[PDB]
C-alpha cells in the first residue's frame, strides 16, 4: 500500500561516471488495470528528464528496462551511468518525482529524495531506533549537526515496515533540541523490508544479515580505492566488515551512555560533540561546502 520513494544514493567515480543505490518505488494507490501498458516518466528538481522511462512488473514493481550485449531487456533496480547523466543531478539533495502513466488517463505521481555525493565523500551512518529514539536521546541533533558541520555526511538506517518509511521521515524532521535540528540525510532501508522479483536474491540471507549486507552495498557504490564508510552510531561486525574502524563504532544503551568500542571508553552524545575536532576532524574542502549552501 506504500506510494513513495525510498531516499536514492547516487555517486560519482573518478572517471566520471555515475553508480547507483537501487530504486525502490511504488505506486501503492494506483489500481493497474494492466501492467504492460504503464511507462513511468522521471523529473529532477523540477525538469522532466527526456528519453528516460521505467516499466512496471505484474506485482507493482518498477525497473529501467536496459538492453545487454545479445540485445535482451535486463530488468534494472540500478539505472546505467549514461542514464543518471540525464538527471543532470547537483551535490547533496535533489527533488525527484516520478509519474506513472498508461495508454488510458490519469496519471499517479510520487515524489522522492536523490543524494549526489562525490567518490571522496565521507558518510556516517546512524540507526534511527534505539540510537536516535530511545522519546529522543539528549543532545543528538548538536552532535550530528556538528558532524555535518565537519564535513561528515550523516546516512540513516531504518528496518521498520515500509508503512512506516514516511513516518519515519517526518520523525527526524520534527526534532529539535535547544534550537538544534538532526541534518537531512538519506534513510536507508533494510532490504528484507523491500522485497520483489527483482531484488529476490536477497531473500538467501539470514535475518541478522541485512543490516551487513545494506553496508557493503552503500560501499560498493563507491570505487574501490576509497573507505567511504568514516563512523557507524547503533545500539558491530556489519559496520567493521564494511570498512569502520572499531575506534569509530558508538553503541548507545538504555541509560543514553554511549560505549566507543575498541576504546572501550564510556561517552555520551554530549561529550562526544565536545571533543568533535578529536573524533571528527573537520574535513576543509567538504565542510566548506557545507557552510556555503546552508
Amino acid at each position: 500500500m506504500f506510494s513513495g520513494v525510498v531516499d536514492i544514493i547516487v555517486v560519482r567515480q573518478p572517471d566520471d561516471s555515475l553508480k547507483s543505490m537501487p530504486f525502490h518505488i511504488r505506486f501503492g494507490t494506483l489500481k493497474v488495470l494492466d501492467n504492460q501498458n504503464i511507462n513511468i516518466q522521471i523529473t529532477v528538481n523540477d525538469k522532466k528528464i527526456e528519453d528516460v522511462f521505467m516499466l512496471m512488473l505484474p506485482e507493482g514493481a518498477c525497473y529501467f528496462p536496459e538492453l545487454n550485449a545479445k540485445n535482451e531487456i535486463q530488468k534494472k533496480l540500478r539505472p546505467s551511468s549514461a542514464i543518471l547523466k540525464k538527471f543532470n543531478l547537483k551535490n547533496g539533495y535533489n527533488k525527484i518525482q516520478f509519474i506513472a502513466e498508461s495508454d488510458l488517463q490519469g496519471k499517479q505521481l510520487i515524489e522522492g529524495k536523490i543524494y549526489l555525493y562525490n567518490y571522496d565523500t565521507k558518510l556516517v551512518i546512524s540507526d534511527v531506533d534505539g540510537t536516535v529514539t530511545k522519546w529522543t536521546h539528549d543532545d543528538i541533533a548538536e552532535l550530528y549537526t556538528n558532524i555535518q558541520k565537519n564535513g561528515y555526511k550523516m546516512v540513516y538506517l531504518s528496518s521498520r515496515p515500509l508503512y512506516f518509511y514516511n513516518y519515519t521521515q517526518g520523525y527526524l524532521k520534527g526534532i529539535i533540541q535547544n534550537g538544534f535540528t538532526m541534518p537531512d540525510g538519506p534513510i536507508l532501508l533494510s532490504p528484507d523490508q523491500i522485497i520483489s522479483s527483482l531484488n529476490r536474491e536477497v531473500v538467501y540471507k539470514k535475518a541478522d544479515e541485512f543490516k551487513g549486507a545494506l553496508l557493503k552495498d552503500l560501499r560498493r557504490v563507491f570505487p574501490e580505492e576509497v573507505n567511504p564508510i568514516f563512523a557507524g552510531f547503533g545500539n558491530a561486525t556489519a559496520c567493521l566488515y564494511a570498512g569502520v574502524i572499531i575506534d569509530n563504532i558508538f553503541i548507545i544503551n538504555e541509560q543514553s551512555q554511549v560505549e566507543i568500542l575498541g576504546k572501550q571508553e564510556k561517552s555520551s552524545y554530549k561529550k562526544i560533540n565536545e571533543k568533535i575536532q578529536e573524533l571528527f576532524p573537520r574535513l576543509p574542502a567538504a565542510a566548506l561546502e557545507h557552510h556555503h549552501h546552508h
